[PDB]
């Protein structure tokens, strides 16, 4: 018996021990195809199927249920030459309205550094890092000083604003490449990046001294994060948490060759991928809680989700592994947030729930977050 009474006001993230900071952060959703969305180089908020983001959008998630919004942030374009590394005031004025929102709504929010790192292909870049110091070294500086400048506009935010170091960090073979075979080099820089963050946030000082913190790590996956993840030192306790995605099976939850419309113990095996049941849900979310729950550490399912069929029966299936994978996620102490890529719900791999500028619910989006709450907050 750890816990003690929440003698604040205002929502926030909050507790010392991995559940209750879990039940703080509820039933979570990500802003995504948003912020995270970049063309020509340059972060376009709109250039990927979304209108622009609203307060009403966040109204309704508030609404809806939902406890904390995952706020995806592509800085792209937005951020000028070393030594300085400026992140241009406009942008980061946007990310502070998006913010804004969720703060004026009562949810709590995550803001990250997101597509920079993608494929390894931009300036976050760890296949480089790990074999070129000069490489490794303008990386962190990099690191450094966009995160003072993310830390020191929200300087005067309170709890409920999470700041994520980074998404998912790979060489470009996706967990598949050098990383298996360099001796650990790849997952020794991830774990530096991750130490160069907290310790810029912390010196900030002030409200950013003790806010809630994700780290992730290699590519977000489970199973490389608890052979591998290595939890920074820090300034106070129990103020970070191991971010990881989870979308298993792929192939089903994203739907890519429109072949496997069932899941789970009552699928058709004609008609389901060919592993990613429901054992594979429990079990790796097992080794979540041995590695990191278990031992005071708390964590997050950053990402997760399964894409609409429009077909009845196997859109049963598709409530059926949201509802089983949000259970499993309350009973392994990690608050999960759904995939929200937006668009017009259209087509046969569509993720979206909301309009993201109107706030409307899509199709039957009502059903599937009725599903998804009850895994939360039902007992
Ligand atoms: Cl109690
Ligand atoms: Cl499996
Ligand atoms: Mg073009
Ligand atoms: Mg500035
Ligand atoms: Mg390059
Ligand atoms: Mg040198």
């Amino acid at each position: 018996h750890h816990h003690h009474h929440e003698n604040l006001y205002f929502q926030s993230v909050s507790g010392e021990t991995p559940l209750e900071i879990a039940v703080s952060l509820g039933l979570g959703w990500n802003l995504g195809n948003q912020l995270d969305a970049h063309n020509n180089g340059v972060a376009d908020e709109t250039s990927w199927g979304n209108a622009a983001a609203t307060q009403a959008l966040f109204d309704a998630l508030a609404n809806a249920g939902f406890t904390s919004v995952r706020i995806p942030v592509t800085w792209l374009g937005h951020v000028g030459e070393a030594p300085d590394y400026t992140i241009d005031e406009t942008y980061l004025n946007r990310v502070a309205e998006v913010v804004g929102y969720a703060e004026s709504a009562g949810l709590n929010a995550i803001i990250n550094i997101h597509h920079d790192g993608a494929n390894s292909q931009y300036w976050l870049d760890i296949k480089d890092a790990a074999t070129d110091e000069t490489v490794n070294s303008a990386v962190k500086a990099q690191l450094a000083a966009m995160w003072t400048q993310i830390a020191n506009r929200f300087a005067d935010k309170g709890n409920f604003l999470v700041f994520e170091a980074m998404n998912e960090i790979h060489d470009g073979s996706w967990g598949w490449g050098d990383n298996r075979t360099d001796g650990g080099r790849q997952y020794a820089v991830l774990n530096e990046w991750n130490q160069v963050f907290v310790d810029a946030v912390r010196a900030t000082g002030g409200n950013n001294q003790t806010r809630y913190l994700g780290v992730p790590g290699y590519v977000t996956n489970i199973d490389l994060t608890v052979e591998n993840f290595v939890l920074p030192q820090d300034v106070v306790d129990n103020r970070l948490m191991v971010a990881v995605h989870f979308y298993d099976p792929i192939d089903y939850t994203e739907n890519a060759d429109n072949i496997y419309s069932q899941w789970g113990h009552t699928a058709d095996p004609s008609l389901k991928a060919d592993w990613g049941d429901e054992d594979n849900v429990t079990g790796q979310f097992a080794k979540m809680k041995e590695t990191f729950i278990d031992q005071g550490i708390p964590a997050y399912i950053g990402e997760m989700g399964c894409v609409h069929r429009a077909d009845d029966l196997s859109e049963s299936f598709r409530l059926y592994y949201l509802e089983y994978v949000c259970k499993a996620a309350k009973d392994y102490g990690m608050p999960p947030f759904y995939w929200d890529a937006g668009g017009d719900g259209t087509g046969t791999q569509s993720w979206a729930l909301f309009n993201h500028a109107t706030g409307e619910m899509l199709n039957n989006a009502q059903e599937v977050i009725d599903v998804m709450k009850r895994g939360i907050f039902t007992v």
